């Protein structure tokens, strides 16, 4: 099916169908004018009619339009006709790290080392825009044919606000709330740290370290933030872990320490991974 920008001129030719991804059905998307392939959000705007909901595609749009970053998943364009809304993105062909602990359950260290450096190297530069992400999970981090991570969604991405005049209501569903967030005390850069230690967590034990279901009844346990550490993690992924999961959110590590911290600095880690690692553990050393 080809596609016209009604605005530019400009075709497209739909592709294979992906899945859905929320509010929209997605498509491998053609660019006719340069011949490259694109992954495509399409929502129908009867999906968005609600004012409220218009907004948030919106701001997904007028956030992830300015970023550019090798770990972030690259915004390539936007447009309308009639029936749908398009999102142009940079075409991951290896899905998400969702997909890849689903098969394997957990990782090797030196694999979670690698996935782990690419998620802070593009989380790194989304704090230093003032963007927080809000939503980082296993799901959000692209996987593109070169084994290379992207963190993308930005569908609860917000500009980072003062606490004073921060929203303090839950912003969302997101995967990991954070003890600050259910004080009611709003989403700050430490809280998408929280969700990385819990994104660590789960890379390397293969479940969350508090459950995941949003209901009330987990709150108290994920502000009084206590949790099994299991005997089977290393001694290093043990404390790193720890310190991302700090209750206040002040004694958290910066990003810069967490890639500096021992689990990294001590451990062996792959310039690339092989594909093979979606499925099957690899090689020793
Ligand atoms: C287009 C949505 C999402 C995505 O955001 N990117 C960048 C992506 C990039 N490459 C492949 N798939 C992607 N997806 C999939 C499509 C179905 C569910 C999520």
């Amino acid at each position: 099916r080809i596609i016209v920008d009604p605005t530019t001129g400009k075709r497209y030719s739909r592709g294979k169908t992906l899945g859905k991804g929320g509010f929209a059905k997605c498509y491998e998307m053609t660019d006719l004018t340069n011949n490259k392939v694109y992954a495509a959000k399409i929502i129908p705007h009867s999906r968005v009619s609600k004012p409220h909901q218009r907004e948030k595609i919106d701001k997904e749009i007028e956030l992830h339009r300015i970023l550019h970053h090798k770990h972030v998943v690259q915004f390539y364009h936007y447009f309308e006709d009639k029936e749908n809304i398009y999102i142009l993105l940079e075409y991951c062909s290896r899905r998400s790290m969702a997909h890849i602990l689903k098969a394997r359950k957990v990782l090797t260290e030196p694999e979670v080392r690698y996935y782990l450096r690419q998620i802070v190297s593009g989380l790194k530069y989304l704090h230093e825009q003032e963007i927080l992400h809000r939503d980082l999970k296993l799901g959000n981090f692209f996987i593109n044919e070169s084994m290379e991570l992207k963190v993308g969604d930005f569908g609860l991405a917000a500009r980072l606000e003062p606490l004073e005049h921060r929203r303090r209501t839950i912003c969302g569903t997101p995967n990991y709330l954070s003890p600050e967030v259910l004080n009611k005390q709003g989403h700050g850069a430490e809280s998408d740290i929280w969700a990385l230690g819990c994104v660590m967590y789960t890379m390397l034990l293969g479940r969350p370290p508090f459950e995941t279901t949003n209901l009330k009844e987990t709150y108290r346990s994920i502000r009084e933030a206590r949790y099994t550490m299991p005997s089977s993690l290393l001694a290093p992924a043990k404390h790193l872990i720890a310190s991302m999961l700090s209750k206040n959110p002040e004694d958290r590590p910066s990003l810069d320490d967490i890639i500096r911290h021992d689990f990294f600095t001590q451990g062996f880690t792959p310039d690339r991974l092989s594909s093979s690692c979606c499925h099957t553990v690899p090689d020793f050393h």
